[PDB]
């Protein structure tokens, strides 16, 4: 059907927008600690700890794959990243640290990103 098709270009316009949206947030990880999955030959205890891992590379994957329905499913899995990193890495380390900034400077492109979104529909 053309209704279908119709679909599948919003679909492939907000995939079109979350792409733009999601090399804006990997900018502002420039040290690459969130670029790729954790490693489990280096960390192999990791899923003892963390349920639902998440990285950009992976989010990247599902997004050409027109994965991410919406925006709101997209933001699930970037707060994973932090989330994830906040409760695995102490208070004082350079892991953690890196997360709270790229949260804070995340939530900047994110509130537009949003605000896009409802606009454009």
């Amino acid at each position: 059907s053309m209704e279908q098709v119709a679909m599948e270009l919003r679909l492939t316009e907000l995939t079109r927008l979350l792409r733009s949206v999601l090399d804006q947030l990997q900018d502002k990880d420039p040290a690459r600690i969130f670029a790729q999955p954790v490693s489990l030959k280096e960390v192999p205890d990791y899923l003892d700890h963390i349920k639902h891992p998440m990285d950009f590379a992976t989010m990247r994957k599902r997004l050409e794959a027109q994965g991410y329905k919406n925006l709101h499913e997209f933001e699930e899995d970037f707060d994973l990243i932090i989330d994830n990193c906040m409760k695995y890495n102490a208070r004082d380390t350079v892991f953690y640290r890196a997360a709270v900034r790229l949260r804070d400077q995340g939530g900047v492109v994110l509130r537009q990103a949003r605000r896009e979104v409802d606009s454009i529909g």
